[PDB]
């Protein structure tokens, strides 16, 4: 598991789950193309987007869909979603663990990078 | 001015300064179309980025390149960009405050929305 | 103005506004003696806590009383309050911001130190 | 383990190791006594502070000791230490977990509380 998702809710104190999260990698024309998908599970966790062959170097995207876990908790938040944007790989395979924090007018997110 | 853009930098704890900001309005076809861009002050503020005429509701997206400020300072960053995506609403009058506090491996944004 | 404290809302997306602000400084017996405070206005900042010639080199706690606010508003919140404790340090001239952003399990503070 | 803590460096992009961690408690005297104490691992956890049976209802403050921290990585950082303060178990037993996200001159923390 090179690429992890995890988020928690700083309204709740509680992880954020079922949160939809898409994965896009940049492509030779410039587009981003589809790489992977999933949701958080009940410990806001996200496994299993990829494995160690198919993330390759690249740039990648990580869309975590912050505006659907507001709306579905019957809350109006202002982003459409929280987005983080990094090349991979580029000094060969890393282990990539993006963490997010959630309120409904910010998010706040980091990288843990481990070899 | 509906729209203005504040960097800080949680490392050498100071307005992040010269950092290039790019704003894209989403088009019909659902692509991003430029729509104001500038560079933060000394105090880290970009104001002056569109007019009320022009601000209208749409989706717009706040592009902040923090992988340049990082360049400058001689520090390795892990984004590409800060990315703020958000739809604007016609909810009585509203001034947009978008806050974004770097860090080399974390970001954190906040929406001030005020009258 | 040497020390000023600015204080955001990432629920509602706005400055929080009437939050009392303590301001102690630490004494030779380790005990924290009040310095200062006042309550954030209608922007979330509060200016006028002290003075250049007041405010010498030494041991500073500022703290927003978060839980109250919180109160205020209806809200369940985590914490007591948010501590800020730093050494200030004659480095130059020098003007100390102290930002918090506030949810009701999380808090984010960052300095801003300029001259 | 009802109460655990974990700190990552958002410079380095990995979690804050060797970080020292000081757990007080509020006595009826209102003064903060002693409770426990303890360092984070390679993987920026803290486990083993306390058992259910000793953490009782009452007001805690956790100390994160982000100076020594930074100065060991020979840093100059903002704050003296990271403080959070809060009311546990008064509804009965919860788990907590106290996150925190370390820059020289900011720190950003939230709480995870589980039943
Ligand atoms: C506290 C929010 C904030 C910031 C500065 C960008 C912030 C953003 C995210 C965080 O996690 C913490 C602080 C800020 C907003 C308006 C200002 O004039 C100055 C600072
Ligand atoms: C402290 C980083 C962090 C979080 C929780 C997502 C965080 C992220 C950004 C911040 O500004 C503050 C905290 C976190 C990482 C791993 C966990 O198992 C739990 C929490």
């Amino acid at each position: 598991c090179p690429l992890m998702v995890k988020v928690l809710d700083a309204v709740r104190g509680s992880p954020a789950i079922n949160v939809a999260v898409h994965v896009f990698r940049k492509a030779a024309d410039d587009t981003w193309e589809p790489f992977a998908s999933g949701k958080t599970s009940e410990s806001g966790e996200l496994h299993g987007l990829t494995t160690e062959e198919e993330f390759v170097e690249g740039i990648y995207k990580v869309e975590i869909d912050t505006k659907s876990y507001w709306k579905a908790l019957g809350i109006s938040p202002f982003h459409e979603h929280a987005e983080v944007v990094f090349t991979a790989n580029d000094s060969g395979p890393r282990r990539y663990t993006i963490a997010a924090l959630l309120s409904p007018y910010s998010y706040s997110t980091t990288a843990v990078v481990t070899n």
